[PDB]
């Protein structure tokens, strides 16, 4: 009776959550698969992250998620390497780690300030905007300036040099996966206040532990406590909204009524879905200036053994491209996010070998992957990344429909399975207080 529409991390936890209650609900999935853009497949010869790959206990819901399915010791730590290879003026740079660490440590404290005054309670990220908002004007006056300056510009108006400013470009085209200049700063600044202000701190919590079983273990542990069977390759095309319940008209002309609908298709494929009535025209705007993520994760192999760690500014192919998998068959996996999903094919050599020529000229590609989300019609989008204004006037604009999902996030929003863990509970429960 309750339609839930995608099976995404966020309508699994809902389901679940909707029966520990014991309200009926029915989820319906477009594809033949559930988790959505958490995807762990076979390729390359490994189980592979083709959507999201690391957690940390630091991430309230993903951590008690990894207790409930038995992965508490099944996490791995991504490898570490000695050196870095940078381009900061149409030129690379080879320096250690450590002193690339430095640099952007430098940076990111300059990309942090003003964190502990906006952000006391790092989940209640509007307070500075509450009706008793007790710090001063000024401070009033900065967080809405910050939500309409780009991360980069901060650094560049601290008057940090040009090799600073095109590692910060590197770092934050990975990000915000896609163009960080339309980005919003306050972004970065809530990221840092769940991190404790600290930039390694960030980069344990979102860039470091890897689970051995995959996404996988999690979204499938969650459909395997449902009593109700996902309704797969049954795509929702029209979602009409009443006071008296709601009704859901698949593809295929099934009619479903329903007494709610908690809506997980992110924004970037809402357009496949024609609302009645239609959206506020506040949802509407930000629907239709899309994501900030327009970018791309792609995953490639080399020949031999090499720890390697390279950064390049927007308008590289790929980003930020880091070792992760030393397979036994001398070959390395790497990673790479890159700010355009247009500009690369992911499973193109030639291109992915143009990506490694980026920094080198010893490393031979043999084989490259990587799943285009935003070509793909069900996402539209990679993880959810706010442009200029969308940390004010986005996120929350979508408040006996509810829409759940890692985009609208008190928290991790967009970049982690928290968020979607999160949102999905949280809708569940505004949906079982409403019906009590
Ligand atoms: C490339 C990439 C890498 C990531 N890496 C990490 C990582 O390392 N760590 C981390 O914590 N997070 C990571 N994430 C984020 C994580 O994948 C997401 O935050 C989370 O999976 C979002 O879940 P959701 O349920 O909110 O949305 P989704 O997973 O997008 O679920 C929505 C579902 O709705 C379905 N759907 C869409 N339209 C319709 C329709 N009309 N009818 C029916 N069903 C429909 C979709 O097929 C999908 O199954 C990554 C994301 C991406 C894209
Ligand atoms: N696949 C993990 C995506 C991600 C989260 N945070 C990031 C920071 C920089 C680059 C990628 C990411």
């Amino acid at each position: 009776k309750v339609v839930i529409i995608g099976a995404g991390f966020a309508g699994l936890v809902a389901a679940r959550e909707l029966q520990t209650a014991g309200i009926e609900y029915e989820i319906l999935e477009a594809k033949d698969r559930i988790g959505g853009r958490a995807w762990t497949e076979e390729r390359m010869g490994r189980p592979l992250e083709l959507g999201a790959t690391w957690v940390h206990w630091f991430q309230a819901h993903t951590w008690t998620e990894i207790m409930r399915y038995g992965q508490r010791t099944e996490i791995t730590a991504s490898p570490s390497g000695n050196d870095a290879h940078w381009v900061t003026d149409g030129k690379v740079v080879k320096g250690t780690e450590d002193d690339l660490d430095e640099k952007l440590t430098a940076a990111m404290g300059v990309t942090y300030e003003g964190s502990e005054e906006y952000f006391p309670n790092p989940h209640d990220p509007l307070w500075v905007l509450s009706d008793d908002f007790d710090g001063p004007a000024e401070v009033r006056e900065r967080f809405l300036s910050d939500d309409q300056t780009n991360a980069i510009d901060l650094v560049k108006e601290a008057g940090f040099d040009q090799e600073t400013i095109d590692l910060v470009d590197a770092f934050w085209c990975a990000g915000y996966i896609g163009d960080p200049y339309t980005g919003s700063a306050l972004m970065a600044k809530q990221w840092g206040a769940l991190s404790d202000n600290r930039y390694r701190v960030m980069e344990d919590i979102t860039l470091k532990w890897k689970l051995n079983n995959g996404m996988r273990s999690l979204y499938d542990g969650i459909a395997g406590d449902l009593n109700t069977d996902i309704r797969l390759n049954t795509p929702v095309a029209k979602v009409e909204h009443h006071d008296n319940g709601a009704t859901v008209t698949t593809e295929s002309g099934e009619v479903i009524e329903a007494s709610a609908v908690i809506c997980t298709v992110p924004v970037g494929a809402l357009s496949n879905i024609e609302f009645s009535p239609a959206l506020p025209d506040a949802v509407q705007s930000v629907i239709d200036d899309k994501w900030n993520s327009q970018g791309a994760k792609i995953w490639i192999k080399i020949k031999g053994h090499h720890r390697f760690l390279g950064y390049a500014p927007k308008p590289a192919k790929m980003s930020v491209v880091r070792s992760e998998y030393f397979m036994d068959d001398d070959t390395t996996i790497l990673v790479g996010f890159g700010y355009d999903n247009t500009n690369i094919d992911l499973n193109s050599i030639e291109d992915a070998q143009a990506v490694i020529n980026q920094w080198r000229d010893d490393l031979e590609v043999v084989d490259t992957t990587g799943h285009n989300w935003v070509a793909d019609k069900w996402a539209g989008q990679a993880w959810g990344t706010l442009r200029k204004g969308q940390f004010t006037q986005g996120w929350s604009l979508f408040d006996q429909l509810f829409f759940a999902g890692s985009d609208y996030a008190y928290g991790w929003r967009g970049v982690c399975v928290d968020g979607a863990l999160e949102k999905g509970m949280t809708t569940a429960r505004q949906v079982i207080n409403s019906m009590r």
